[PDB]
C-alpha cells in the first residue's frame, strides 16, 4: 500500500488493475507485468475481487476513484516521453519521464513498487540504478575494451557450454586480468543492463547498445559503449563508480534525439 507520500508498493495484478481502469494504456514490456484477465468477463470480476483490498490500503475509494497521485504515477509509466529500461540479472525496471516528473517502477517478482523522485542530477539515479545489485564497492583495475559482439559472442559460447579458459585466452586477456573478467563470465555476478528511449512523434527511439552494471567478488564493473566510425560498437570495462556510472548513463541518454537528461 502507500509508503509515504511518494511511493506506493502494489501486486503486479493490482498495478495491472489500475492501469486498466484509468485508460493509462500498457505498461512497458520492460516490467513483464503477466495480464490477470484475458477478456470482459474476467476483467470485471477481477476488478470486484480486487475492490476490497484496493481500498482497505486507500489506493482506490469504496466508490473507484483512484488516488490523485497514484494516478498520475503509472500514467506517467505508461506514458513515458523518455526512461530508462532496467534488467537486473524477475527484477525489472524503469525509470520513466513525462512533462517535468520522474517516477521509478520497481517490479521484483509478485510485488511493483512505484516511487516519485525529484532527479535533478546524474548521481540522484545511480542509487537506483544499482538498487537490484549487491553493495559492492568499486572493482580497482585499469580499463579495458572490447568489441560489443566479441563479448557477448564469447557470453553466449558458454551458454553453449564452451570451457572459459579455452575461450578468454583467444580474446587475449592477459593472466593479470583472468580473475576479474572470468568473474564477469560468471553466474554469481549480478548486474544490470540499461537502455535508454523516447518517444518522439508516435516513434520509439532506443539506444542499440546499453550500459551494463555489474557485482562480482571484484567488486562493482561498470560496461558502457562506444560507437566506432567502422560501425561497430565498443564496450569499455571500468571500475563502477558513482561517477563513472552517471556520466556512462548522461552520454547514454544524449545519444537520442532528445538529447541528455541532463
Amino acid at each position: 500500500g502507500h509508503m509515504g507520500p511518494n511511493a506506493v508498493e502494489l501486486t503486479t495484478d493490482q498495478a495491472w488493475c489500475l492501469a486498466d481502469v484509468l485508460g493509462a494504456g500498457s505498461y512497458p514490456w520492460v516490467l513483464a507485468i503477466t495480464p490477470p484477465y484475458s477478456d470482459h468477463s474476467q476483467r470485471s470480476a477481477f476488478l470486484a475481487a480486487q475492490s476490497a483490498e484496493l481500498t482497505r490500503m486507500g489506493v482506490v475509494n469504496s466508490a473507484g476513484a483512484v488516488d490523485p497521485r497514484v494516478a498520475q504515477w503509472i500514467t506517467t509509466v505508461c506514458r513515458a516521453t523518455q526512461w530508462l529500461d532496467l534488467r537486473f540479472v524477475l527484477l525489472r525496471g524503469m525509470v520513466a519521464r513525462r512533462s517535468e516528473e520522474t517516477v521509478v517502477a520497481l517490479r521484483n517478482a509478485q510485488l511493483v513498487t512505484f516511487t516519485a523522485m525529484d532527479i535533478g542530477h546524474q548521481h540522484a539515479l545511480v542509487p537506483v540504478l544499482t538498487a537490484g545489485l549487491s553493495g559492492r564497492k568499486p572493482a580497482r583495475f585499469d580499463d579495458f575494451a572490447l568489441p560489443a559482439a566479441a563479448g557477448a559472442r564469447a557470453d553466449e559460447q558458454i551458454r553453449n557450454g564452451a570451457p572459459l579458459a579455452e575461450v578468454l585466452e583467444f580474446l587475449g586477456v592477459p593472466p593479470s586480468a583472468r580473475p576479474l573478467v572470468e568473474s564477469v563470465f560468471d553466474g554469481r555476478r549480478t548486474y544490470v543492463e540499461i537502455v535508454a528511449g523516447e518517444h518522439r512523434d508516435g516513434h520509439r527511439v532506443t539506444t542499440e547498445v546499453g550500459v551494463s552494471i555489474i557485482d562480482t567478488p571484484h567488486g562493482r564493473i561498470l560496461v558502457h559503449p562506444t560507437k566506432a566510425f567502422d560501425g561497430e560498437w565498443i564496450s569499455t570495462f571500468t571500475p563502477g563508480s558513482a561517477d563513472a556510472i552517471a556520466m556512462a548513463v548522461e552520454r547514454l541518454t544524449a545519444s537520442l534525439p532528445s538529447g541528455s537528461w541532463f
